[PDB]
C-alpha cells in the first residue's frame, strides 16, 4: 500500500491522522507514507475537495493508494474496514 498526507491542519486533534499514518509505517512493514505540501505543489482547499470528489473542508487530507479517505477519524475508519475490520 502507499499513504499520502496532503497539507496541514495544525490542530492537534486532526494531526492525530498524520501521527497515525507515520506510526502505522512503523507497525506495518510494507506501506510507506509520504507527506506532501499544498504550499509547494500549489493546491487549494477547493482543489482538494474537487480532486477528493466531495466538499471536504476538514483537514488534513490523507490519501491511501491514491484514494481520498478524509480526515483522522475517516482514516481510522478506512484502516478498519480495509485492515482491522
Ligand atoms: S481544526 C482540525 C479539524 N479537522 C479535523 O479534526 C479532522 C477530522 C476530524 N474528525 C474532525 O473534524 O472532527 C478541521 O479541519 N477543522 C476545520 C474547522 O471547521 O474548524
Amino acid at each position: 500500500m502507499q499513504t499520502v498526507i496532503f497539507g496541514r491542519s495544525g490542530c492537534p486533534y486532526s494531526v492525530r491522522a498524520k501521527d497515525l499514518a507515520e506510526k502505522l509505517s512503523n507497525e506495518r512493514d510494507d506501506f510507506q507514507y509520504q507527506y506532501v505540501d499544498i504550499r509547494a505543489e500549489g493546491i487549494t482547499k477547493e482543489d482538494l475537495q474537487q480532486k477528493a470528489g466531495k466538499p471536504v473542508e476538514t483537514v488534513p487530507q490523507i490519501f491511501v493508494d491514491q484514494q481520498h479517505i478524509g480526515g483522522y477519524t475517516d482514516f481510522a475508519a478506512w484502516v478498519k474496514e480495509n485492515l482491522d475490520a
